[PDB]
């Protein structure tokens, strides 16, 4: 997260890090939203590569111990089945990972609540995105968890030729685009949190900014946009 600040410990208690084995060591790759004791949400993008992951709840500084994480392993990874990784513009960036334990809930670790099905944000709605991922284009994940407000950015002016034309489909949302706040690399696959009716819900899985930079102005960060999704995540959480 460009522009973001140190979020609190307990704001954001869905937020997972997604991580993958390195040598004798363990690195941060990807965001995700815990969504069952037993599931994570994420982009598929982020399990591209054929690598050992292990989710981390309850993490909130990757390089100290936070006296709150548990650990656990990926056990089964169901990527959605319209996925291309040369075609992340088509959209369908998204995936369901089921745990190899059951993580146990408290202030640092609960499930994130989903929108219901087909709900779409004003423009301009209120939104956090979260990670830990580059603090600047072409720069280093951040160590402890940050957010950036990013008011969403509707499919009319997302997709108007200034901002990202046909790239962003109706299967996104856009949020951000002020040139300062933004996702980067290492926030893919985590939530976007937007207030509606006075409960966050997460909306988004950070799925790609600019080639050109993170931060640019008129190229917000865009998501996958949950609210498409919804039958797909029940559906794979009941046959699985
Ligand atoms: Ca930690």
């Amino acid at each position: 997260v460009v522009g973001g600040t140190e979020a609190q410990r307990n704001s954001w208690p869905s937020q997972i890090s997604l991580q993958y084995r390195s040598g004798s060591s363990w690195a941060h790759t990807c965001g995700g939203t815990l969504i069952r004791q037993n599931w994570v949400m994420t982009a598929a993008h982020c399990v591209d590569r054929e690598l050992t992951f292990r989710v981390v709840v309850g993490e909130h500084n990757l390089n100290q111990n936070d006296g709150t994480e548990q650990y656990v392993g990926v056990q089964k990874i169901v990527v959605h089945p319209y996925w291309n990784t040369d075609d992340v513009a088509a959209g369908y960036d998204i995936a369901l990972l089921r745990l190899a334990q059951s993580v146990t809930l408290n202030s640092y670790v609960q499930l994130g609540v989903l929108p219901r099905a087909g709900t779409i944000l004003a423009n301009n709605s209120p939104c956090y995105i979260t990670g830990w991922g580059l603090t600047r284009t072409n720069g280093q994940l951040a160590q402890t968890l940050q957010q950036a407000y990013l008011p969403t950015v509707d499919y009319a002016i997302c997709s108007s030729s200034s901002y990202w034309g046909s790239t962003v489909k109706n299967s996104m949302v856009c949020a951000g685009g002020d040139g300062v706040r933004s996702g980067c690399q290492g926030d893919s696959g985590g939530p976007l949190h937007c207030l509606v009716n006075g409960q966050y819900a997460v909306h988004g899985v950070t799925s790609f900014v600019s080639r050109l930079g993170c931060n640019v102005t008129r190229k917000p960060t865009v998501f996958t946009r949950v609210s498409a999704y919804i039958s797909w995540i029940n559906n794979v959480i009941a046959s699985n």
